[PDB]
C-alpha cells in the first residue's frame, strides 16, 4: 500500500508522556489503556482533564483526525479529540473540529477537515476527558493524517 | 504511526494504472480532481464502472473513504464498494457501500472490520449504475487499516 504520513509525535503513547503535555496533571502511560503496543493514554476519572500538543498543519490542506478509545465505566459525558485554531478573519474566530466518545468498548472515530488559507493561531490537538464521572479513560493510536 | 492506503494509484495522480476499466468508459483528466492534477471521471450515458483487487488483512478495522461528484443531474447513484466472501460453509458474502449522487463534491466514509478467514480476494468497486448523461468524478479513495 501507500503510506499516509502521522503529524502526531508519540501517537501511540509508547514513548510514555513524551510531547504530550498534561493540563491537569491527571494522564499516565499505562498498560491498562493499550490499544495497540504496550502503553496507552489513561485520563483518570473524577474530574474534567486531558493535555495535547501544538502541531503546524500547512494551508488549504485535508487532513483525517481519528483515535481509538475507551471509558472503563460508563461516564455521564464524553471523551472529545479536537484540532483547535484561531481564524484570521476581523474576530479571530475560533475553530474545533471534535470527535466525542462515550463507549466503553474500544471504538474508533474520525472526521475530516480541510484547514483555511491563513492561520491565526497554531493548530492543537487536544484530548478533552469533559466527562466528571469517576470513570477512567483509555485512548491510543491517535491520528492526524495529510490526506 | 502512519495509515496505509490499500488502494493503489488511490488519487489517479497515475492515471488509469492499477485500476480496471469495465466498460472502456474510465479517463483520468484534470477536471475530475478533488485534489492533485488528475480525478477519475466516468462517462455518462451508460452503467459504468471499474475496480481493483485489494489485500486486505483478517481481524482488522478499516475505513473506506471517497470523494465524489456528478457534473450535472443524476437520475441515479454512484456507489464505492468493498466487497468480499467470508470463510465459512457457503463463503458468505458482504458489500460495504457508499452510495453518492451529489452534484456538488461530497466527501463519504464507512467503517468495517474484516474477518478471520476470507473466503476470497476483496474487491474495491467504483460503479457508476446511473444511467443519465451525467458524468461522474471521483477522487481520493482510501482504504486504511486503523
Ligand atoms: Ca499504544
Ligand atoms: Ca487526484
Amino acid at each position: 500500500g501507500s503510506h499516509m504520513v502521522n503529524m502526531v509525535s508519540n501517537p501511540g503513547f509508547e514513548d510514555g508522556l513524551d510531547s504530550w503535555q498534561d493540563w491537569q496533571q491527571d494522564m499516565s502511560a499505562v498498560p491498562e489503556a493499550a490499544h495497540n503496543g504496550a502503553l496507552g493514554l489513561k485520563i483518570g476519572g473524577g474530574k474534567a482533564a486531558g493535555g495535547g500538543q501544538d502541531i503546524p498543519l500547512k494551508p488549504n490542506t485535508t487532513y483525517i483526525l481519528g483515535a481509538w478509545a475507551k471509558f472503563d465505566s460508563k461516564p455521564a459525558g464524553t471523551f472529545d479529540v479536537v484540532v483547535q485554531y484561531h481564524l484570521k478573519d476581523a474576530n479571530n474566530t475560533y475553530v474545533q473540529h471534535i470527535l466525542n466518545f462515550n463507549e466503553t468498548d474500544w471504538t474508533y472515530k474520525q472526521l475530516l477537515f480541510t484547514t483555511p488559507d491563513v492561520f491565526g493561531s497554531t493548530p492543537q490537538l487536544a484530548l478533552w476527558k469533559g466527562d466528571t464521572s469517576k470513570a477512567n479513560l483509555y485512548v491510543d493510536d491517535v491520528y492526524l493524517v495529510e490526506v
